[PDB]
């Protein structure tokens, strides 16, 4: 239950590199901006690593059972994840009973290559009412936060169209939507212990002129 969030300085080269796939995975949404808001890059003002005991239990015990279920082989990935529920998934891990039920791949929880997809789930589906201040979808005055996940896929099932399953198949542990049709991969995982968040980004979405 007890996590500490250890400040990377903007000197380190791990800082640099979170922030590094953050800026250069930006981009052009069919939406027009409507959920994530008018941008081209963004203002990173603090990056921390998550460290809570239970919660790394819990993925290390599903990576090893993952491991031998696919060939020894865990098939880690660093993926992005928004939700308006961050603080819960820092202090008590991500939850298959909070999977985003009206996904194309059906009640899983989702993870993106690019960051400005993450973006628009940072203040609900189709980014909500938007910022609970100034409640705008588009806002560059709030700070947002999203998570820069190590992501258990071991035998991914990959997908191109609209299939709704409750689980991944069988001898499978997750659920790729490959862009074809689709816009952007979108990466899915029916159990929250196939999920861990390692890196928490305090940002602002840049206003462009
Ligand atoms: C219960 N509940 C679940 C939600 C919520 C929270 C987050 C997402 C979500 N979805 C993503 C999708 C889905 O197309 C693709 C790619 C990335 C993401 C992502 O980072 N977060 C979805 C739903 C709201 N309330
Ligand atoms: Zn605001």
């Amino acid at each position: 239950a007890g996590t500490i969030l250890l400040d990377l300085a903007p000197e380190d080269k791990e800082y640099q590199s979170v922030e590094e796939e953050m800026q250069s995975t930006i981009r052009e949404h069919r939406d027009g901006g409507n959920a994530g808001g008018i941008f081209n890059r963004y203002n990173v003002i603090r990056i921390q690593k998550v460290v809570n005991k239970k919660l790394r239990e819990r993925f290390c015990h599903r990576q090893k059972e993952v491991s031998e279920e696919n060939h020894n082989h865990h098939n880690e990935r660093m993926l992005f994840h928004g939700s308006p529920f961050i603080n819960a998934i820092i202090h008590k891990g991500f939850d298959e009973r909070h999977a985003y039920i009206g996904g194309m791949f059906g009640a899983g929880i989702y993870f993106a290559e690019n960051s400005s997809k993450s973006n628009q789930y940072v203040y609900g589906i189709g980014g909500g009412t938007g910022c609970p201040t100034h409640k705008d979808r588009s806002c560059y005055i709030c700070h947002r936060q999203m998570l820069f996940c190590r992501v258990t896929l071991g035998k991914s099932f990959l997908q191109f169209s609209t299939m709704k399953m409750a689980h991944a198949p069988p001898g499978h542990h997750s659920v790729i939507g490959r862009p074809s049709a689709l816009a952007y991969a979108e990466y899915v995982i029916y159990r929250g212990e196939q999920a861990y968040p390692e890196y928490l980004i305090t940002y602002q979405i840049m206003k462009p002129e």
